[PDB]
């Protein structure tokens, strides 16, 4: 027959990972060589792989890439073919990018206290989940406001897993942390945790309300259990309570945000935990709801009286009823063969309804069956295959529009199947699977097939092919022949495919059958996959042990010769905040590129090849241009939907015409000895609750796997547990609270004392110590009234035990058990000072500059503070402002619009810009993005002078004679700052400066003319004083000596405004007034600029050592016209001016929003060119050294050393003392930013 080349290789190649490849000869009469080559677009970088070919069976090759300098290059891929008898080229371009690795996160938990550290392991790993060894750049933890306290520079990662040792400081600040881990290839992947100050709680609340719920419902179930330690509710006073949100909930913030609740209470005997039955009327699922939220309060009264505010919302409510849904239905009909379709009838809950009759709308052939529901709600029909083009099939249950307003009807189900093309009247059927594929348990596939008149040569031996893709790669192959000499009809071709790790969560299966007439049919089917791992792991325990028992053996099972990390951790630490799952499919989601849903490349746009014109019409009768505009489904809907290159010499496309510290528990890494490993881990002596664990294990022959949540139920038949807040003041006493718990069968009699030490004091509130009748599932609750003495943490000690042979009240008295009768505990207390806390801040900023500078420290305390509570801190930043730097990168977008429009748009485009390239940190594909932003909004601003450079929102266009004056001046600025990026032409400017010149009358300076409809790009109040000033610095920024006339007449105007609005109301025009701080500042009216920066500063808003202007919207814009003033000086910015000009950075830095837009444009503009200047005058191109020293007069001294690699550190010393004998000299390169405060407590008044 007629010979026919075929090669598959994925359109997504990843760069390092050798990317399996397909080839598969057919009909060629003599064995022939085919070589895949790499080539690139532009430039020069090839791979030459020569594959093997066998003319009848297929194989599979691997072929590695270079890693590519650009991220994502769109390179060519040229399958070429050396043969006597064919010599094959086909060639298209599929993908290159440089695959970010996937990177995890751990931190055993997400709530830390202050003087608890962070063992932080991180895993890094590819595609194939046996890892890789990658240099990491950095990783660092950002605190709330984005400050980095601790920072790693590049390291290697052996084995793909490190651990961080990492202790926090005495009284860390606690908002909330995060970590990053920046990967080399750029974008940072992020992980929080949360750091809080509390007392770790034991009941967890599980209130069982449907999240499914009817929109016709009378009933509400719920329970209410609480397992504390090991499932003893020790019922109390709990109560809960169910949240219907209206619509638009807290939408409206005014005077009224709460949503009407039903709240319910009650208690528990031993084991029911609590049946409420909720009636169902202002349940009211008829309108205006989103979802009933529920918080629970499970209050204990026979222990101490902690509150756990625990808010479970699991409950939803659902518009709709009797959902239909396909589950297994071919999106591919096909004439000849007919096909079936399962469509499943179930409740808008979720439980199918047997029996139930159902319509169907077949709108090929008026298909109308009256189909009723199985016992599964799941029915079955064929539509035999007689029609055109695509049949729509949809179901039927209810026809019924209803009373409603405008919520209440049955979902329905849509399915659109489409037509194979079949040119040879030939097709394969594959049969298409909706149940997860279980791993380890193989399936066998169904397949159907037709030939109609194809195989003429073909005869005997028809091999039938199948290609696996996974991970966006082909993973499995296989083949098998058929025997048939015939006109063969459908057969059953079950086919066998094993299910391991190799496999994403989907599973792609394609078949394609070679036919000697070059034709070829195919099909295709997706398939959802549990995610399972090559490392089937298992934790293994000595599991209910005692606290005390300390062996407490841990086996955990992984692959032979692997590396396994263990994380213990409290039941508790999963309970005030859930932390990270890291485990089924937490790497599977973090995939990139699970799967190829198109041609992934946006780039990989078309194919064109043998487009005929065939634009004449054929037979008659209803010819109608002898085609349907054919939506049918070929077989690049195929390959495309299966995501790879056809290299194909077959005939595929359509036509188509043109007790001691628990804190944790065993966190350690243990190896596997080719067999798995057990790790004695001895158990702590305290006996809280449940012990979670993790286990991960990786390897480089079987990859990574995640085991289970396995625990260990320390328990105690008798123990005890202390009911404390996390401080409490020295000054003040509160109560302590312990309850004394008793579970083994006998009943017994406990006495319990306060082991006191002279740190604190401790008074029994009950005045007789006779111990009280407690049994078994029965606790004793004494307290003590306990005010501490010591600073710092003091851990108390309570002791309870059974007295021995005292016949009591207990019928029955064997008082002591076992050999454990005394409880001693340990637990610590955080005891902070008296008296009101105030805190003042030192900050100040120093340059040595190529010398040396100094600053003495002045510190001190008043009388009335207490003794030992001053905490001075001396911090070294560096600051080179990473806190608005990563966000001001994604202002760079589309220039569009107006005139004024534009300008909302083209302008932040060059001040971050400016910024990034200020800082160090930008990188020429993002600068070379950017630039033609500029140059489009430039160009298209271009297209709105009326004349000399008078611009409007409409300018020249419709014949508008008219012209706006602020927004030239505005432009004037953007142009005259664009000169040193992509040198506008200063013509434009120097006409738009002469048009500015027309507006001055004598005195009056720049009375404004124009008219525009939106004011956001304004801020100026249209008074000639705030117009002109803001003019004057626009048209004097760009380099215009002060001896020009239009600025010689801009300054008297400026200085007789300065003094009206000094002589008349005080304040009230603090933004005029910044900007004549401004103006005279880059004017190099000194003289005049330090009465005005002074009268500035007393009408200054300092807040948080941060000063801050506003009008006594746009209240940052004045701020960084003083951040200007302060900063332009003619001979120097003096280190005066720069200490004050950091206090004005601080909130413009946090003034930033969504992609960091600064919520303006005026703003935004300002601001950028603010921080661009202040980077300009504070940082080093060469500065790579540096030297901060600061010197007590006492005792000790401190060094610090911030290069620029390092110069994002906040390297933070606390030296103590009370008095101010401390002194820094800062020596070297660079600017060094010291940021001082110390916390002191007064009492008295
Ligand atoms: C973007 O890069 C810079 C900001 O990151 C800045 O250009 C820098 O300005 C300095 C200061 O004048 C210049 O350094 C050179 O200045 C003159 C040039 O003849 C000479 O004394 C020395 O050769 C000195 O190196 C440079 O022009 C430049 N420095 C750099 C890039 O290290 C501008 O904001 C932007 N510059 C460009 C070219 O786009
Ligand atoms: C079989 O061997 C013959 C030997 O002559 C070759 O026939 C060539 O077939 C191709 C079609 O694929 C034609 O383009 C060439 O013109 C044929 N050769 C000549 C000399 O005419 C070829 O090696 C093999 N052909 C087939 C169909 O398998
Ligand atoms: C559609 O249903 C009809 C019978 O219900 C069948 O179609 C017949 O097909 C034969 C030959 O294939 C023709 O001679 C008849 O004229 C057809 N009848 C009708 C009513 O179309 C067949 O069972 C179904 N069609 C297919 C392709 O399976
Ligand atoms: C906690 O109490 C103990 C004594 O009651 C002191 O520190 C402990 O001393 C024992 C003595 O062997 C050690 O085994 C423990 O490890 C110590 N505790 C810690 C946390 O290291 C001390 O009075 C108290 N500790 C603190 C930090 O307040
Ligand atoms: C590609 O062509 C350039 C052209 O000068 C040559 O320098 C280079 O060595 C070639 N090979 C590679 C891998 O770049
Ligand atoms: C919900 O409460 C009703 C009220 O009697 C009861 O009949 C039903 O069994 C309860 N549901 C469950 C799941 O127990
Ligand atoms: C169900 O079959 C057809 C399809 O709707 C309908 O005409 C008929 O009346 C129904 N009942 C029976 C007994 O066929």
């Amino acid at each position: 027959g007629k010979p026919q080349y075929m090669v598959l290789v994925p359109s997504l190649l990843h760069t390092e990972t050798t990317e399996k490849g397909c080839v598969l000869l057919s009909y060629l009469n003599e064995t022939v060589t085919v070589s895949a080559s790499l080539e690139s677009v532009r430039g020069n970088r090839s791979l030459f792989t020569d594959l093997e070919a066998e003319n009848d069976v297929l194989h599979c090759v691997a072929f590695a890439v270079p890693k590519s300098s650009s991220n994502e290059e769109v390179m060519f891929l040229t399958v070429q073919v050396k043969g006597p008898t064919q010599e094959f080229k086909k060639r298209t371009t599929v993908m290159v990018k440089n695959e970010d690795s996937l990177v995890f996160v751990q931190t055993d938990k997400s709530i830390y206290k202050p003087g608890q550290t962070v063992k932080f392991r991180v895993v890094s790993m590819d595609e194939n989940f046996h890892p890789l060894n990658e240099l990491i750049p950095l990783v660092y933890i950002q605190d709330p406001k984005g400050n980095r306290i601790a920072q790693w520079q590049s390291f290697q990662l052996e084995g793909g897993l490190k651990q961080f040792s990492f202790p926090l400081s005495s009284e860390p600040f606690q908002g909330s942390y995060k970590v990053v881990v920046q990967k080399k290839s750029g974008g940072r992947t992020e992980h929080p945790f949360t750091v809080e100050e509390f007392v770790l709680p034991k009941f967890e609340v599980q209130v069982t309300v449907p999240k499914i719920i009817t929109i016709l419902e009378e009933e509400m179930n719920v329970s209410v259990c609480g397992l504390y330690t090991y499932g003893k509710p020790v019922p109390g006073h709990v109560t809960v309570s169910i949240c219907r949100k209206y619509s638009d909930a807290s939408d409206c913030h005014g005077e009224d945000s709460q949503a009407f609740c039903e709240k319910f209470s009650g208690q528990l005997n031993s084991h029911g935990c609590f049946y409420q039955q909720v009636k169902t009327k202002v349940f009211q699922l008829k309108r205006k709801e989103y979802e009933m939220k529920l918080h629970t309060e499970a209050q204990i009264q026979e222990e101490g009286t902690v509150v756990e505010l625990t808010g479970r919302q699991s409950s939803e409510i659902t518009r709709t009823i009797t959902k239909l849904s396909f589950v297994k239905v071919d999106s591919h009909f096909r004439q000849g063969i007919p096909f079936f379709g399962q469509v499943r009838l179930v409740d808008g809950k979720g439980v199918p309804i047997p029996n139930k009759v159902i319509f169907i709308r077949g709108n090929e052939a008026n298909y109308y069956s009256n189909a009723t529901t199985d016992e599964h709600g799941l029915v079955q029909f064929s539509i035999n295959t007689t029609n055109v083009m695509g049949t729509s099939l949809t179901v039927r249950v209810n026809y019924k529009d209803r009373s409603p307003c405008y919520s209440e009807e049955h979902e329905e189900a849509h399915h659109t199947a489409y037509l194979v093309f079949s040119p040879s009247k030939s097709f394969v059927h594959l049969e298409p699977m909706s149940h997860e594929l279980p791993c380890g348990h193989t399936q066998t596939v169904q397949a159907h097939y037709i030939l109609n008149g194809g195989t003429l040569l073909g005869l005997k031996k028809l091999s039938f092919y199948y290609l696996i893709m996974a991970k966006g790669g082909i993973v499995r192959t296989g083949t098998h022949g058929l025997l048939v000499k015939q006109e063969d009809m459908k057969g059953h071709f079950s086919i066998s495919i094993p299910v391991k790790s190799d496999i994403a969560p989907v599973a792609r299966l394609l078949i394609y059958a070679v036919l000697p007439t070059g034709d070829v049919i195919g099909d295709s089917a997706k398939y959802d996959v549990e995610n399972c791992l090559a490392n089937k792991v298992d934790l293994s325990f000595s599991p209910s042990q005692s606290l005390p028992a300390s062996h407490a053996h841990l086996r955990v099972t992984a692959a032979p010769q692997s590396v396994c990390a263990l994380r213990a951790v409290d039941q508790s630490v999963l309970l005030m905040k859930p932390d990270a799952e890291l485990s089924a499919s937490s790497v599977y989601n973090l995939l990139p590129e699970k799967d190829l849903t198109g041609f992934p490349g946006p780039l990989n746009d078309q194919d064109n090849e043998d487009c005929i014109n065939r634009h004449n019409v054929y037979i008659n009768g209803i010819t109608y241009t002898p085609v349907s505009s054919t939506n049918e489904k070929d077989m690049y809907s195929f390959l495309e939907d299966m995501g790879l290159k056809a290299f194909t010499n077959s005939k595929i496309r359509k036509p188509k015409m043109c007790k001691y510290f628990p804190e944790t528990w065993i966190w350690d890494l243990v190896v596997v000895n080719s067999a798995g490993v057990a790790e004695v881990g001895v158990t702590v002596p305290d006996t809280i609750t449940e012990w979670k664990a993790g286990a991960f294990c990786l390897s480089e022959d079987a990859g990574l796997g995640i085991s289970s949540t396995a625990s260990l139920r320390a328990f105690q038949p008798f123990f005890v547990e202390l009911t404390m807040p996390y401080s409490v003041i020295r000054g003040e006493a509160f109560t302590l609270k312990a309850t004394v718990l008793n579970y083994l069968p006998k009943c017994i009699r406990v006495s319990v004392q306060l082991e006191a030490s002279p740190a604190f004091l401790a008074v029994p509130v009950e005045k007789e110590q006779a111990p009280h009748c407690i049994c078994a599932n029965g606790r004793q609750t004494v307290s003590w009234a306990v005010t501490p003495k010591s600073l710092g943490n003091v851990n108390f000690t309570v002791s309870a035990e059974a007295l021995e042979s005292q016949e009591l009240c207990g019928t029955e008295v064997p008082s002591v058990p076992e050999h454990g009768r005394k409880d001693t505990v340990i637990k610590p207390l955080l005891v902070e000072p008296e008296g009101l806390e105030k805190e003042t801040t030192f900050n100040s900023l120093l340059c040595p500059s190529g010398g040396e500078v100094s600053e003495e420290l002045s510190l001190k305390l008043p009388p009335n503070v207490v003794e030992e509570s001053a905490r001075a801190s001396v911090s070294v930043l560096g600051d080179i402002l990473g806190s608005a730097m990563q966000n001001t990168q994604n202002l760079l977008q589309m220039p569009y619009g107006c005139g004024e429009q534009n300008m909302v748009l083209f302008a932040p485009n060059i001040y971050v810009l400016d910024y990034l390239n200020e800082t160090q940190q930008l990188t020429p594909e993002i600068k070379s993005k950017a630039i033609g932003y500029l140059n489009t909004g430039y160009q298209r601003q271009l297209n709105y002078k009326h004349y000399d450079g008078s611009y409007s929102t409409f300018g020249e266009r419709y014949g508008r004679n008219q012209g706006n004056t602020w927004l030239t001046a505005f432009v004037l600025k953007t142009f005259a700052q664009a000169r040193a990026y992509i040198f506008i032409d200063e013509a434009h400017i120097t006409q738009a400066l002469i048009w500015l010149s027309q507006r001055q009358k004598d005195n009056g300076c720049f009375r404004s003319s124009g008219s525009l409809l939106n004011n956001a790009i304004k801020g100026g109040v249209e008074d000639e004083v705030t117009l002109s000033a803001y003019i004057t610095i626009a048209l004097l920024e760009i380099p215009l000596t002060v001896t020009h006339p239009v600025v010689r007449n801009a300054l008297f105007c400026l200085e007789s405004a300065w003094k009206t609005a000094q002589e008349g109301d005080h304040g009230s025009h603090v933004y005029t007034k910044a900007l004549l701080a401004y103006a005279f500042a880059l004017a190099g009216n000194q003289d005049k600029r330090k009465e005005v920066l002074k009268s500035l500063n007393e009408e200054a808003v300092k807040k948080d050592n941060s000063v801050h202007w506003e009008r006594p919207s746009a209240e940052v814009e004045m701020t960084s016209y003083v951040l200007l003033a302060y900063l332009t000086a003619q001979p120097a910015p003096t280190s005066e001016d720069l200490t004050s000009a950091t206090n004005i950075v601080k909130w413009i830095t946090k003034q930033q929003n969504a992609q960091g837009g600064f919520s303006s444009t005026q703003d935004t503009v300002v601001a950028l060119h603010a921080l661009s200047k202040y980077g300009a005058a504070t940082f080093t191109r060469t500065g790579k050294a540096a030297q901060v020293t600061i010197q007590s007069s006492g005792t000790f001294s401190s060094k610090f050393q911030v290069d620029n690699n390092n110069r994002l550190l906040l390297q933070q010393v606390s030296l103590p003392e009370l008095p101010g004998e401390y002194s820094m000299k800062v020596t070297g390169e660079g600017c060094v930013y010291l940021q001082t405060s110390l916390k002191y407590n007064i009492l008295p008044e």
